[PDB]
């Protein structure tokens, strides 16, 4: 039968959802649904019956189905969302129309949501709309669609945004004209923006006209920015009855923010000063702040007002110049240690966090920005409030505790939003950045839209977020809308910042444009870096550049830069980045120029040791490259090189990754040794079950143990109420001769493994091996102690030694790549490897019905014959196969070396 | 075809939802379902066939149908819902197996939404349980869904006593071995209880031996309470060295609470006194902490104290016995006005409120309350600041602002959680409070019996836990249930409260037991009450619990109770309840001896006037009486007296109330006079459309204007954007010679309103007079004025003074008549008739698109020919119903006079 549309569903004269859908029946303009706040209304007709809903899906009507699932009734989009699977994978049906469902099904499902998993649905609903109006420009449904999501997320600009294209491309007129009292009702918005301004104008009159501005300027004290404004116009000010006149609003905007006064004592400090010495001092700080003085002046001019008794105005000169000098910062941190105004000890404070942050020493600058904080919110001065909560989101963001980032960047957008703009602008980049760390293409993007259309007529923020912008479309690996997001950023008349450079050498190599090069002289130029680390990654910065058009200068930097990076501690950050991505260059350059045996050679010598000449393989991917190279058993070199990708490796099993030839040559290996540069480390499904391989990352191991040694087992742990995981059970299979140390149950605390892993020989984890949301860091789940802490991070791991050398066994382990980072491999079975453990080998899947320790004791008793563990591993895989057994997990069991 | 399971819906080997169904093919052990977080994995095979449900729907398998939508694939809980409700009146089934399905559809609903809605859901699946297990104790299902469900609304111990009376109940192996897991899994709740022990005891050491607990008492700085006990222990050490030994630990948990030191000052502090006069009083300090002083000796050590040198000793020795002596809260307050310290800042804050407190001065307790809750919060000092929530909540629950006073309460609950065991079981006992003063008998005997299994042992939370309990079920009418708990209560050895008196002198008017009449005198002896509004209400709680057996003296005490009552303002809510429940307990002693001319009497004199000889109904109830005394046209005396009921008067609209020999009694009357005394005043339907009838709350209506009136109309208000309400429209029929003054659009401002009604003669407010959810106060919705208020309170309605006797029309009118509120009528209508307006007709429906504006003014003209008010209002109402208009916004017009 033909899929007529059924009238019964669609007859109500008033629409039941807010969104639009694709079915034609169902999107016809129905007046829109009754807005309510605590109960819907009796959204359904003939509700939904099931001889209704039956006679739609045995005459093959899905997408009415599905319609009828979301838009008539009480909602259920679960169901929705799974028809509309179902029917991505047909070509009876545009795929556009069944991407626009499925999004509005995400949305409609994140309506009763709270907003922490709300923003979930959020994100997809996005994604499956971006998707829909990337491959159809004109979708009508998907920009209204959109345009709601916008408006849901707290964008209203990219909301009014789409309403506006909207308008643009339907046709129906009752359509446009609920868009068009839609985007009215959202343009409220730019009234918070217009009284911004006005406040701005008042507070530069102010400024420069003294209390001739006072009756205009006490209207706006609500505004966070008035207290500064009224700052800079007190040290302004050339006469004492100048600085009197401007007593009301002191005390005005004083009282308003608490019940003590520290302004209107301010006021009558500075009155009090001979005004012989301060008014040509006070007209010149006038000039500076307006920014009259030329850049040369600008220090004569600080250094008299250093050498004054005059205090705030060599404060104000400290703060309107430290951007430029940082050299500056120190000057204003020791002359406002003790200052008795609360603002200026959180500006000395920002000055201190910031002078810590240009030595890369993000994790000490927390304390200073913490106790700025606690200032600001025991005093309730907003304006410095916003920047110290913008300062930690980034610090955390940078330390990749990114939930605590995103609550910081929301605090400090709920602070600026009622009246500022520019920081509240200021702030959705922030929220942006925390988005684009944790590798959030769509949020992201949401994100600097709304702040880039915030940010319009601005010179730096523009910049700022086209940079940005033109990362988070590097890492979807859309290189075209990277390079117009570098060109939008080096139109602003700005030279980019090193942000802006690494964008650039990354998209230079396949879209280079005749002004690149010097972009990147001129930007290196000004930021050659505080550190040595620094100055390691710019000269990386520069190699990586000149490498795709100069190679021998290009590789000459390259390894210098290496050479800088190998005499700083592993614990710089930079470093580390710039020694790694230096390697990286240097191996696809040689893939480039067709030398894979330099290529191997660098895989080697990056990790310390000379690449086995043997059966080896060895793989990288950069942003949208993909080099594997691997030597057989006779010796034979065969390589895959992928110069131009188009999509990053995924899934968590790299499937396919080897090509069939490379695999013939591989199987014919005792066994093979992997040598996966980061992010490609610790992947499953590399290869066939059918050959015993390893990760290697060390040159050896440590030697065995001498003695009989203590077999231990953490299982059968008694978990917190809060975890809800399943205990596990394991028969361990002991050297002979040795002992088993159980810790079990509420035995199985932090204090207690991490004392006892110290001493065993012999190590079976039969707990769960998780990663931190918040932190990134991977950790041991264990029995709550007396801290009342359950967890084993694993930098105690990496901090403890092991003495014995133990075999560890890791069972439901989370380990590896899988979450989304290349700054470094934070991951269980390294961390076990480095404390001293010969060998690693984890399970990535959960427990096959408490068989795993069968499958381990085996594992442990074929070793123990004498065979390797690579070669033990697999036959005992190979045994699991045979019989029946689970191949998800067993596939799943990863052996390092 | 006889209803047959399906093997394919429950063939699958692993269970889908963690609740159980009753049907016996989907309730069989299967191993429960994998705990995602995020995403649902794949529920089941292939989704549900749609044609396998319209199979079982036609075959007549309806419990098949909605336990397949709940318990396989995606689930659907509107629909089992719906199908459950319609098999609710189906004796093919058991009742306690359908309404266990429709409390397992109602907490998996819950699932998706936020905690605020999640909750009514939960509420609504407890209510189900408690009805299955009320009707069917050994219901196996129902117990482990509620285990669930109390689990899900944090309540794990009683969780736990469910899965334990579940393993008592149980006889499938799997099952219990589950609800065993399960059990072990929640009972990790008690080791919070015993770190929080462990807590204690270590300070209770540290206060009465020094810094020798000092290395244990360190590990217990996130734990509340030890800021307090560092408080004692600093004041208990009788030597300066002791005092300094305990400087590490000031610091320690002081840097943990933030960056400023004001411990280690008050170290310092103690370090330097002269400790020759010290030690004596840190001795008596010491004493007086361990309580080892008697009451009688108290009193001199505490003079002692004050006259000292020493203020902290007397800062913490106020703290100890203000409670017992709260005439020396008032000396707290003072003497920790301007203190540095925040914990005695907050301190002082909370004496001063709760000496606000007892003097009924709820309403200005809140200013202290709330300048302590913003100081808890900034200072980041948990064991005050759940104390300061505590109160909060308790004074936001005294003025019925629930919904506040709820947040509150689960905002210390929050805070209480993690470490806290006692706080958190008073937070509990105040989330009960707040949900027994919103009438939410489910919720508020859950949390009340979660705070009674946390505070075993207690002898004070169990006596005030289950006076509340005996409150809680004398508003749900369970008699057996209230006399269980106050006998429980009782049983403690502790005497009663004023709170359990009350539950007791409603309790022993049918359940009376022999030891009643003696713990009342002695209740009532130890709390006579403050305020002679207090007094006033003991001395009618006395009169009623002696008027049902010595009915003499009880109406004596009754009567002076009322008389006591009279002498004090209207404003004092004591004196008005004890006035108002003294009548309603004199009416129904009249009513039981068979005397009903002295109950319409009585009806007559609560008012201030003479009842009228004939057409006039009176009607009451208590809590499980009822009383309906009317007369006829004749004269002649009817009377329905319901000595015992067992539902209260709900749903609104009171049909059937009056028996049909006094319906038809009072259908032969010109119009009927309705003294219907609270909480059945406004209520609607309570006599048929053909008689004329009005409600009579005043002697005489006020004296009519002289010359024409200034006819006033309020239609077509522009409300706000957030509103979301319609505007209505007018057209007036203004009097012969009668100005016609119009408030429309942005003009119908709230002061231009309040201005505007205190001279005109007519009035008709065609804009929404709606409850607010948060205060109950009703308003009149209105235009944004100047300050962006948009709500006329009816408090300055009461207010104002109209001076031209208007007949105000009220269209849209919302609110005091579905609220369970009997303390006072908060109702627009009623302030308009305080106010000074002779007559007030309201529509308690929505406006029928512009139709009220003729009803209104065909009424108006009726009025203006010379018929009373009541007839023409029920000649208009007659006409509509036989003109085809919609009779159920035409029976929802209610007349005051």
């Amino acid at each position: 039968q033909a899929p007529r549309a059924l009238p019964e569903l669609w007859a109500q004269p008033q629409r039941t959802l807010e969104a639009r859908v694709t079915y034609l029946a169902a999107d016809r303009y129905r007046r829109p649904p009754q807005v309510m706040m605590g109960g819907a209304a009796a959204r359904s007709g003939p509700n939904r019956s099931l001889a209704l809903l039956s006679e739609l899906e045995k005459r093959g009507d899905l997408h009415q189905l599905a319609v009828a699932y979301l838009a008539t009734g009480v909602p259920e989009p679960s169901s929705a969302k799974a028809i509309l699977e179902g029917m991505r994978s047909d070509l009876r049906w545009q795929s556009a129309d069944v991407l626009c469902d499925l999004g509005v099904a995400h949305y409609v499902a994140s309506k009763p949501l709270d907003a922490a998993r709300a923003t979930e649905e959020l994100r997809e609903a996005l994604r499956l709309f971006d998707t829909v109006l990337a491959m159809q420009p004109g979708h009508v449904q998907a920009l209204w669609n959109r345009s709601l999501v916008y408006r849901d997320l707290g964008l209203p600009l990219s909301a009014m945004k789409d309403l506006t294209e909207f308008e643009h491309r339907e046709t129906d007129e009752g359509w446009r004209s609920e868009a068009r009292d839609r985007r009215a009702r959202l343009s409220s918005t730019l009234r918070r923006k217009e009284r911004w301004l006005a406040a701005d104008q008042t507070g530069a009159d102010l400024i420069n006209r003294g209390a001739q501005e006072l009756a205009r300027a006490l209207t706006f004290v609500d505004v966070p920015l008035l207290r500064r404004d009224f700052y800079h116009a007190v040290r302004a000010r050339t006469s004492s009855t100048d600085v009197l006149a401007l007593l009301p609003l002191a005390e005005r905007l004083d009282a308003s923010v608490g019940s003590g006064t520290v302004l209107a004592d301010y006021v009558h400090q500075v009155a009090a000063r001979d005004f012989s010495r301060r008014a040509p001092l006070a007209e010149q700080y006038a000039r500076l702040i307006s920014g009259r003085i030329p850049e040369s002046e600008q220090d004569a001019l600080l250094q008299r007002f250093l050498t004054s008794d005059e205090t705030d105005l060599a404060l104000g000169a400290l703060a309107h110049v430290m951007q430029r000098l940082p050299a500056y910062a120190s000057e204003l941190v020791r002359r406002t240690q003790h200052d008795e105004d609360p603002w200026f000890r959180v500006l000395g404070l920002q000055a201190q966090a910031m002078l810590e942050r240009q030595q890369e020493h993000y994790k000490e600058a927390l304390a200073p920005l913490e106790q700025a904080l606690d200032i600001c919110r025991r005093e309730r001065l907003v304006y410095r409030c916003i920047f110290i909560e913008n300062d930690l989101s980034h610090v955390k963001s940078w330390l990749f505790r990114v939930n605590a980032a995103a609550q910081h960047a929301r605090d400090g957008l709920a602070l600026a939003r009622p009246n500022q703009w520019d920081l509240e602008g200021v702030m959705l980049q922030a929220l942006g950045n925390v988005a684009r760390q944790a590798a959030d293409v769509t949020l992201g993007r949401a994100y600097y839209g709304e702040a880039l259309l915030m940010a319009e007529g601005d010179k730096w923020s523009t910049r700022n977020i086209h940079q940005n912008l033109a990362h988070l479309a590097i890492w979807a690996l859309e290189l075209d809308e990277a390079r117009a997001s570098l060109d939008r950023a080096m139109d602003t008349g700005l030279p980019l910042t090193q942000h802006g450079v690494a964008a650039l050498v990354d998209v230079a190599r396949t879209r280079r444009s005749p002004r690149d090069a010097l972009m990147v002289e001129q930007a290196l130029a000004r930021e050659p870096g505080n550190t040595p680390g620094q100055r390691a990654y710019a000269k990386f910065l520069h190699g990586r550049i000149l490498v795709e058009v100069d190679p021998a200068r290009g590789r000459m930097l390259l390894d210098e830069a290496i050479r800088q990076a190998e005499a700083l501690p592993l614990d710089d950050v930079s470093a580390a980045h710039a020694r790694a991505y230096s390697y990286t260059s240097l191996i696809f350059a040689d893939a480039d120029t067709g030398d894979f045996i330099a290529a191997l050679a660098r895989f080697g010598a990056e990790l310390g040791f000379e690449t086995p000449a043997r059966c080896v393989l060895g793989l990288t991917a950069d942003t949208e490259r993909s080099l594997l190279v691997a030597r057989g058993a006779q010796g034979q070199l065969l390589s895959a090189y992928v110069p131009l990708r188009s999509s990053r490796f995924e899934a968590a099993s790299m499937e396919g990754a080897v090509p069939p030839e490379m695999l013939a040559a591989l199987q014919a290996c005792t066994l093979v040794d992997v040598l996966a540069r980061p992010p490609l480390q610790g992947r499953s499904g590399l290869l066939p079950p059918g050959i015993a391989w390893r990760y290697r990352t060390r040159a050896a191991a440590p030697p065995p143990p001498a003695g009989p040694g203590t077999h231990l087992v953490v299982n059968e742990v008694r978990y917190s109420e809060e975890r809800n995981e399943v205990p596990l059970q394991w028969l361990p299979r002991t050297a002979p001769g040795a002992e088993a140390r159980f810790l079990r149950d509420l035995a199985a605390t932090p204090t207690q493994v991490l004392e006892a892993i110290s001493t065993a020989t012999e190590i079976d984890l039969a707990t769960h091996g998780k990663v931190d949301p918040d932190s990134n860091f991977a950790y041991l789940l264990l029995a709550p102690g007396a801290d009342g802490r359950d967890t084993l991070f694993e930098d105690s791991i990496r901090a403890s030694q092991l003495t014995g050398a133990p075999l560890v066994v890791l069972a439901a382990c989370e380990g590896g790549r899988p979450n989304a980072a290349l700054h470094r491999a934070g991951s269980l079975p390294s961390a076990f490897l480095a404390a001293g453990a010969r060998a690693v080998l984890a399970a990535t899947h959960p427990i096959p019905d408490l068989d795993s320790s069968a499958f381990f004791g085996a594992v442990r008793d074929r070793v123990l014959a004498g065979a390797s563990l690579a070669v033990a591993v697999r036959d005992e895989r190979l045994q699991w196969l045979s019989a029946g057994g689970d191949s998800e997990w067993v596939n799943a069991v990863l052996v390092f070396e």
